[PDB]
């Protein structure tokens, strides 16, 4: 590996173990910076936003430039060592993506990464899948189905009654539509492991629009609300190992973003 590649290995690896030390909550911002307003200061460093005018200081645990790290190397790069720990460690966990347009794209990169013919988790597990939608008025959708589904608080779960699917071979066991994108995408993955059912249980959480985005913060931060969505959210929050990621690439929306991201880290940790 380039001089580069391993220092981005090495810092990734040191940076998750700091993240679990100061018991910290999981929140990067992956931005689009020349779609975003010229007066926003990016420090890729130190992972920080800065307002230029406001003067208002936004923190990440990383700040990751779309034009530099694709969606597949989110994932490998970015994301790995989170996802590696929580299967290692045997512990349900999630990925929680604020996004104000669509985004099918990220989903599609998430799924290869998982779950390719030639990945290191298909080796290790067999690999399930759900797809749902909830929206606000209500409404469910199976989104493995056409044009409906219901859930289940479990002790330690959330059981979807809805169509599942085993991967065996990533994005081609899926329907055609899979990577086409107000409410909420629930995908649900299974690990089960090889030779050994008991699964380690993994939650990819779409809040693509910014009704979606307020409906979260309403139903978390400033309502206890009851809703499917804010039962979904809530649950997610205090009984799995959670991951924020916050797709900045649109300059009306970035500033409430940039707000709830502040209440992710201060008032969940």
């Amino acid at each position: 590996a380039s001089t580069v590649e391993k220092e981005l290995l090495r810092s990734r690896r040191l940076e998750n173990s700091i993240i679990e030390q100061k018991g910290t909550m999981r929140c990067y911002a992956y931005v689009m910076e020349q779609n975003l307003p010229e007066n926003l200061l990016f420090d890729y460093e130190n992972g920080v936003i800065t307002q230029g005018l406001s003067e208002h200081v936004y923190k990440f645990n990383r700040v990751i430039p779309h034009l530099k790290v694709s969606e597949d190397k989110f994932f490998t790069q970015e994301y790995s060592v989170y996802h590696d720990m929580c299967l290692n460690q045997k512990k349900n966990f999630n990925l929680i993506s604020l996004s104000t347009t669509p985004h099918g794209s990220l989903r599609e990169s998430l799924i290869k990464f998982l779950a390719e013919k030639d990945t290191i988790y298909q080796k290790q597990y067999v690999i399930t899948l759900q797809f749902v939608f909830l929206s606000d008025d209500e409404f469910s959708q199976d989104m493995l189905l056409d044009y409906s589904i219901k859930l289940k608080f479990e002790k330690h779960s959330i059981s979807l009654d809805s169509k599942l699917v085993i991967i065996e071979n990533g994005l081609e066991d899926l329907p055609l539509n899979f990577s086409c994108d107000s409410g909420m995408g629930i995908i649900k993955v299974q690990f089960f492991p090889r030779d050994s059912p008991v699964p380690v249980d993994f939650y990819f959480i779409e809040l693509n629009n910014l009704k979606s985005i307020e409906q979260f913060d309403k139903s978390i931060f400033k309502k206890s609300c009851e809703t499917p969505i804010a039962l979904v959210l809530k649950k997610l929050i205090s009984d799995t190992k959670s991951f924020f990621l916050l797709n900045l690439n649109d300059s009306k929306n970035v500033n409430k973003l940039l707000t709830i991201s502040e209440e992710v880290q201060t008032q969940l940790c």
